[PDB]
């Protein structure tokens, strides 16, 4: 019963922990799925399993007790690396406009399907992750690049459709 | 078509009646709840974000809500025909304060160990029966803070040793 779905990949990056005070439960595997149950069940770990790097080359997983957005380590780039975040440690709601939230919706709502922000099709715009550094426009998430008045949005799979704002919850709604 | 039935919080014998008039809703005839997951994990042909769902097992029929149990002019009620399945990521799953409220599903204390569930005697006896707690949501083995204590969310944990410990739940400010 594989859980990797559960985790929200980012390819190519790690995090570094420099910060010796948080521990990093490492162990030869042969799959990333073997590393998603291990997590998600937080079996043989000291600590709440919060996202973990599977090291393609290497063939081990990094289970970590943090995630990208813990203030003390540090992401980066490598072809052999994939970073999965168990989603219960990512923010779901939005603060304010959203211009930190980094969840995983990518659905607007009216329900269609978001375009990929990589993609100039069926909209062409500007929003290139290479212009918005931080802000982490990948796959199709809905997000609020330049936190206007409106919240997350994203451009749309329909081609009559160009943008539509996405319907997350307020942190605040109780 | 994996089963996303999974990636949705259970509460058994529950619908959901909309008090506001205007939410919107989708009904169909199905043969099984892993169709309604299914649809609504995809946002398949729903016009607006699937964000729970209720399988009517009377008349084996699914209806997509773009609400949930916490959301405004909606209620809860009993209900041995349905079954309620909340999609994970409109369940706020940081806390606000000190957790009283917190319904998401983390099920392990801070220390990686799994919670025992709040229905069981078994390894730790206790007086937390969910009938005496109802609004607390004391299900399965989550992690809950019915009296609202201050350190939060905790569980009796499965480890005999052991008694109950506190779970790692972020704080939306956001715990840093």
């Amino acid at each position: 019963r594989n859980t990797i779905h559960e985790f929200k990949k980012s390819a190519k990056t790690t995090l570094i922990k420099i910060d010796p005070a948080l521990k990093i439960k490492t162990k030869k595997v042969n799959t990333a799925d073997q590393c998603a149950n291990r997590c998600t069940r937080n079996k043989g770990l000291p600590f709440t399993c919060k996202a973990f790097v599977f090291d393609k080359a290497r063939k081990q997983c990094l289970w970590f007790p943090f995630n990208s957005m813990s203030s003390g380590v540090k992401k980066e780039f490598g072809h052999e690396f994939d970073l999965y975040e168990n989603k219960d440690y990512i923010r779901n709601c939005i603060i304010g406009k959203g211009r930190s939230y980094k969840g995983t919706v990518s659905i607007t709502k009216s329900g269609i399907k978001c375009q990929p922000w990589s993609s100039m099709i069926p909209h062409e715009h500007s929003f290139l992750p290479s212009s918005y550094r931080g802000k982490d426009l990948q796959e199709n998430y809905c997000r609020n690049p330049r936190g206007e008045e409106g919240g997350p949005w994203c451009f749309t799979s329909n081609p009559e459709v160009r943008y539509e704002v996405c319907d997350i919850p307020q942190c605040s709604e109780v």
